[PDB]
């Protein structure tokens, strides 16, 4: 019968109780108990905090009434306050000390990945203090995952008027039958009772989701941990900067704070960082997921020479120019990893810092040439594959859902074939209809069908056609070492960039920092999004903040 599930703010997804500072400083203060309580509350409906509660005043408006009320009640009990006594100081502890409740959250999220409406509603106050943004973050962080969040301050109206529950009814859309509320307050449950609501008293959290658990018959507590919070791509702030007369660059951006550029490979996308673009930005950056040239939004030329490195680097550049940005964190995976290094090389004064996944730093042969060598070890036989313009794109632009379905698997679901070039191209002996892989969902899958739909894979594969320009560019700095900040990431079942590849960096990178991802394939991102956002987050914290 259940369709909807509304949670309380303070004491039930957020963690200590803010109101529950108030018997902690009686005791740390040696007051008389619930001295502090009853200054809170002092005047009921006409009382200073409902006024509060209700967005008649705010927040610093009030502090000092409540500090009146805690003169007014100390003086009836005969008890003088303390000398540093301070209201603002009391709930600016109280409310930085206040974190998610992580276990509760999860209960939450977890019934709206079954189907149903949850909302948050709380007694909450206009916050203008000098420090609101604290708890400005904490409920943007919160807000995102649910379907509505009703504030008293924002609605004119508190709980445990039913007028209120009345107000949730009909913003759910739903009867007092079909929902549950949590409230840590038994007053603000008789209301909902009374309307014929489910209603769980949360005092301890394992015990009110074990109850949660019987109502919703869906299992809340002790389930596996899920996965990092994902992107919808239409709930995105999507930018284009114009970087050349006719080439135009495409990205996704979120968050504040220092500049964090991801650079995808081929075939992907910025959607090949919908695991990690709100993670980094909820750690505290501003994320620029990229569309690379070539691929989705962004401009895709023709013409082989607008892609070899020298061409993309500077372009990268100017992005940077046009954005204002002198500098930017710089991120890549595969032929985006490829990218950032030799961005560090040649413009290390942009670059804050780089970090690669699975690509190593390789520095080019000043005698044999990558022809040479992609010849010389048939393992690089699909890069002679793709040299001739439009062989590959037939084959790739074939069927699109069949392409993606059979690049996009984990390392234990390889359904590829062999040596591809006198073999007929990427799929002589592959599935016509290959299943979905457990990294991804159908729905996932068609919307790089769609991305690639706008420009097939003339300018992703042209990333491969410049080998001999790239080679004779990367001599020119043969020379140098990269000294800024760096990270490394290898992957252990990545079998075309194996993490073997990479043993010889610290020769050109000597402060290089290194991470290690077990048991992941090469499509890292989505393989272990919690394990790449540990290290990444664990590293620009450490060597990007400063
Ligand atoms: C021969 C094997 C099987 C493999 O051989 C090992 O395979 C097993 C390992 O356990 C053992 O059984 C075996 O004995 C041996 O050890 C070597 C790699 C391999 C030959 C492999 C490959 O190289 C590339 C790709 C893929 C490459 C990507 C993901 C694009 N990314 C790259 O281009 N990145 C390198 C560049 C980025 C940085 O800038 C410069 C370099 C697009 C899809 C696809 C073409 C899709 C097809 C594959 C998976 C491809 C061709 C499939 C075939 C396979
Ligand atoms: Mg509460």
């Amino acid at each position: 019968t259940l369709r909807a599930a509304v949670f309380d703010l303070d004491g039930v997804l957020a963690l200590p109780a803010v109101f529950g500072v108030l018997g902690r400083t009686e005791e740390a203060l040696a007051l008389p108990r619930g001295l502090l309580n009853d200054a809170f509350q002092k005047g009921g409906p006409e009382g200073a905090t409902t006024r509060l509660m209700k967005g008649e005043i705010t927040l610093s408006q009030w502090i000092p009434l409540m500090e009146e009320n805690c003169r007014k009640c100390s003086e009836t009990a005969k008890v003088c306050l303390p000398k540093n006594f301070s209201i603002k100081e009391i709930f600016d502890k109280a409310i930085s000390a206040r974190k998610i409740n992580r276990p509760m959250l999860q209960a939450a999220l977890m019934l709206r990945k079954k189907g149903f409406t949850t909302a948050i509603l709380t007694n909450t106050w206009l916050d203008d203090r000098a420090e609101r943004d604290g708890l400005a973050q904490l409920m943007c962080e919160l807000k995102m995952h649910f379907d509505f969040l009703i504030e008293s301050c924002q609605v004119g109206m508190v709980k445990p008027e039913p007028q209120i529950y009345k107000f949730l009814l009909d913003t759910l859309k739903a009867s007092p039958s079909e929902v549950v509320f949590l409230d840590d307050i038994g007053a603000n449950l008789k209301p909902a009772r009374d309307l014929g609501m489910v209603t769980i008293l949360v005092q301890d959290t394992d015990t009110a989701l074990k109850e949660l658990e019987k109502v919703t018959g869906i299992q809340l507590l002790n389930t596996p941990a899920p996965l990092p919070t994902s992107c919808n791509p239409s709930d995105m702030s999507h930018g284009y900067v114009t970087v050349k007369p006719r080439v135009r660059l495409h990205f996704v951006e979120l968050g504040s704070g220092p500049a964090v550029c991801l650079c995808h490979g081929f075939p992907e996308s910025w959607y090949s960082w919908r695991y990690q673009i709100p993670a980094l930005a909820q750690a505290g950056y501003r994320v620029l997921a990229m569309d690379m040239k070539g691929y989705g939004e962004s401009s895709a030329p023709p013409e082989i020479e607008e892609y070899c490195m020298e061409v993309l680097c500077k372009e990268m550049v100017t992005f940077l120019d046009k954005l204002g940005l002198s500098q930017a964190v710089f991120i890549g995976h595969d032929w985006g990893g490829m990218l950032v290094w030799y961005m560090a090389l040649f413009y290390p004064e942009r670059v804050r810092a780089v970090a690669s996944l699975n690509t190593p730093f390789i520095p080019a042969n000043p005698n044999m040439s990558p022809l040479e060598s992609i010849k010389a070890n048939p393992v690089f036989d699909y890069q002679l594959y793709f040299q001739e313009p439009g062989v590959a794109e037939a084959e790739l632009e074939q069927n699109l859902s069949r392409t993606f379905k059979s690049l996009f698997r984990a390392s234990d679901e390889s359904v590829l074939s062999h040596k591809v070039c006198e073999a007929g191209g990427l799929f002589v002996n592959s599935p016509e209809e290959p299943s979905l892989s457990r990294m991804v969902t159908e729905e996932e899958i068609q919307f790089y069908v769609q991305q690639f739909k706008k420009s097939g894979f003339r300018g992703p594969l042209n990333w491969y056609r410049n080998m001999e320009r790239n080679w004779k560019w990367a001599c020119k700095s043969l020379g140098r070492k990269i000294l800024i900040p760096a990270l490394m990431v290898t992957a252990e079942k990545d079998f075309v960039l194996v993490p073997q590849m990479s043993q010889h960096m610290e020769d050109w990178i000597p402060h290089l920092k290194r991470g290690h991802i077990e048991d992941c394939g090469h499509w890292t991102q989505m393989d272990k999004p919690t394990e790449v956002n540990q290290i990444l987050i664990k590293w620009l914290d450490s060597d990007a903040r400063n």
